[PDB]
């Protein structure tokens, strides 16, 4: 066994980095903790332990995070709720992980809400801004929500009519440029759009299972954008837009058939030209991913380690 | 959500009572406490929560459980093992709950060992004799071993050839008669009997899916036996003694197909003639169970909680 707990969410990061790309997974354990778990280039995974506390939240959080590179080192930023549902965050400052101020603004959660992050603009000579997505119900036709960062937090945006407790996908696909994907009250996923100042239905649109867990990256010019669902112990599919939308497609291994586990959650990282890891929760309880590689395709990857409980080896 | 632990082990028992049959289940928590629910008759289930601790143990400790009616009330034992894979138990004195005598013999357990516990005699006008039966190696053809209490606690048996990490089934089926039941290395169930001073191999033995959860019940004077195997998201089996074996039978319910969680465990409780719980762990992640009842047949009956992680409903 492990010290994953069975049906954390789950959130990822990854950026470039000369000897490899960096790549950060965030989870939860059987304490409430939020751990961390490392990789380097093609290196084994390291971290997962209980030397690897980040933060806490309550049991079955939902998590979030991004990261961009600042004058003061990497930035991390984990997003999730505490035991009064408050909208919460964690700090890597580019030396050491602390409380950040979202915490304090006072924004309520429902409690069966997911959670997304998105950012763009942050480097070593230009300011972060940051996006949070979340649902204040958890009831059919609930909307999502926004919580915003360029300077300071403060209230954004609210749309869309979901299913209870829907997953929520956001990436910024260029400066200032928004997608968000989220499941509708028909079971399809939807996609809205900012592009310069003002929020707009999408053409994007998939039937998938009530209840997806979901996850979205994007890249480069055209732009490329990628959105992932899963239901868990169903295979993950994949939507793909080059300029277009494609049909969606299942990623799978016809040796390992809908590896994860019932009820689990998906998370999705992404850097360079392209790297990309699909993170699941699979029978361990084990921390997995898929990933691709151009020229091989996608495969299951190097199992990412969770901790080993006292008493077991 | 709940604060049952996925994957933890359950052990149950029942006792006749005026005004309604009594039962305890035993399961583990979050923080790897042992807690209790109750019921009385067909009245809703109670207990389970933080303030229904019993004792503690290592995280995803195996368990198992017997009870008698003494001169000083209901007597319950708890076996499991400790962070040094030390067999432990919890006594139930008919007042209280406190630590057993067990812990202090220094009985060492393979770290994946099931545990299997039965006992006869014991009354208001008669000793106890109880057998806990465990292994000491977790591979491939490793024997299961006894524990003896006649008045003190003293190491009996070896017997067998497992699969890795056993499921193992033990009911005394009369005075000083036992069956024990367990997985073979050629995945078949098989059979250990003791009737008066020897042990020796029984005539039952199965086709079972590798690692199949056990449990065995019995009662009467033929006597009825019943031996249960279930793999996690697979049906239960069932197979019975009443002077011979019948050919095993899946107990199931067409609307609700293979309703545990993959790599999950059972436990059986029996009393009175007969009233028969076979407990599960199902999404929630939930307490379930399968109960017999005469001229009805099998049925999933009612949930038992299992406690609510603050910050949820
Ligand atoms: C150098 O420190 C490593 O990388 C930082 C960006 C953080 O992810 C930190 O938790 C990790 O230990
Ligand atoms: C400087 O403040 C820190 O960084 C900002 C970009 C926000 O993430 C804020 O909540 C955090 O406390
Ligand atoms: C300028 O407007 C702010 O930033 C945009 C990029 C959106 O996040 C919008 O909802 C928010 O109010
Ligand atoms: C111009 O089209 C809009 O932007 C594209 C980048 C896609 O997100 C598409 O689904 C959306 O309707
Ligand atoms: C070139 O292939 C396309 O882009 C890759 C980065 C993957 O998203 C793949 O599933 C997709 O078909
Ligand atoms: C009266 O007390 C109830 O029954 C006893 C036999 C024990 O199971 C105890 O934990 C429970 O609270
Ligand atoms: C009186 O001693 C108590 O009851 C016996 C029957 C045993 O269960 C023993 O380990 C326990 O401490
Ligand atoms: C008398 O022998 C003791 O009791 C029997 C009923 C068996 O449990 C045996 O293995 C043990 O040594
Ligand atoms: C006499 O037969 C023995 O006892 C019966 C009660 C059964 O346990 C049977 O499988 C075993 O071989
Ligand atoms: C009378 O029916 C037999 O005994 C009952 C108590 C159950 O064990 C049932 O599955 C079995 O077929």
């Amino acid at each position: 066994p492990t010290e994953f707990l069975y049906t954390s969410k789950i959130a990822a990061i990854s950026w470039a980095a000369t000897g490899g790309r960096q790549q950060r997974v965030y989870f939860q354990d059987l304490n409430g903790k939020i751990r961390e778990a490392q990789r380097g280039g093609d290196n084994p995974w390291t971290g997962g332990s209980s030397q690897n506390v980040i933060g806490e939240a309550k049991l079955f959080s939902p998590l979030a995070a991004v990261t961009w590179k600042s004058a003061q080192g990497i930035q991390i930023r984990v997003y999730c709720v505490n035991k009064d549902n408050i909208l919460s965050e964690f700090v890597y400052d580019g030396s050491k992980w602390i409380t950040g101020q979202l915490g304090s603004v006072g924004v309520k959660v429902g409690s069966n809400s997911k959670l997304a992050a998105l950012q763009w603009g942050g480097s070593e000579s230009a300011p972060p801004n940051i996006r949070v997505y979340y649902q204040k119900s958890n009831g059919s036709g609930s909307s999502i929500h926004e919580y915003v960062w360029s300077g300071k937090w403060t209230a954004g945006a609210s749309f869309g009519s979901t299913v209870p407790g829907t997953g929520i996908g956001a990436t910024a696909i260029g400066p200032g440029r928004l997608r968000i994907y989220y499941q509708a009250t028909d079971n399809k996923i939807r996609e809205h759009c900012w592009d310069s100042n003002s929020w707009y239905v999408g053409g994007f649109s998939a039937s998938a299972s009530a209840g997806v867990s979901i996850a979205a990256i994007s890249w480069g010019s055209t732009p490329q954008i990628r959105v992932y669902w899963q239901k868990g112990r169903e295979e993950l599919y994949e939507a793909a837009y080059g300029g277009s939308w494609n049909t969606p497609g299942q990623i799978k291994d016809a040796s390992r058939p809908t590896p994860s586990l019932p009820d689990t959650f998906i998370a999705a990282n992404s850097s360079g030209n392209i790297d990309i890891s699909v993170f699941f929760q699979a029978s361990g309880v084990s921390l997995q991913q898929w990933q691709w590689i151009s020229g091989k395709g996608w495969s299951i990857g190097a199992v990412v380690p969770t901790g080993t409980p006292a008493g077991w080896l």
